């Protein structure tokens, strides 16, 4: 069971800020560049069954959809955030992912994105709270 925060923003510098958020929370920042790279990193999602927090950076929304369709074989809670000024195509893209049963959040703005990343931590709090008493 691994907690993935998938980030697709055309603001590639906003990813660096979203990194600062997840680095303080101890997420390992991965990045998908190509389809060959995709299936390599999907093998890591298949191999690592141990509990780990990962930030998936990919600014190509096609790699995302195909990734999540292969994650459907693994079966875990994945988070997704879409930040770009063409929120039109993001609103169309979230429609597939939300129907696939994956967490997807459509935004545009810098701090509007960052707040949802800080939320993905407290959303993953429900994953933590399964028979885990203190």
């Amino acid at each position: 069971m691994k907690i993935l925060i998938l980030i697709n923003t055309n603001n590639d510098e906003l990813i660096k800020k979203i990194k600062k958020e997840v680095e303080n929370q101890g997420y390992q920042v991965r990045d998908v560049n190509d389809s060959d790279e995709l299936k390599k990193e999907m093998k890591k999602l298949a191999e690592e069954k141990n509990f780990e927090k990962i930030l998936i950076k990919s600014n190509d929304k096609q790699l995302l959809k195909e990734m999540l369709e292969l994650i459907s074989k693994l079966g875990y809670k994945v988070f997704l955030l879409l930040a770009d000024q063409d929120e039109n195509e993001l609103e169309e893209f979230k429609r597939k992912i939300e129907s696939q049963g994956y967490e997807v959040r459509k935004v545009t703005d810098d701090e509007e994105a960052l707040k949802i990343v800080r939320e993905f931590m407290q959303k993953a709090g429900s994953l933590e709270h399964h028979h885990h008493h203190h």
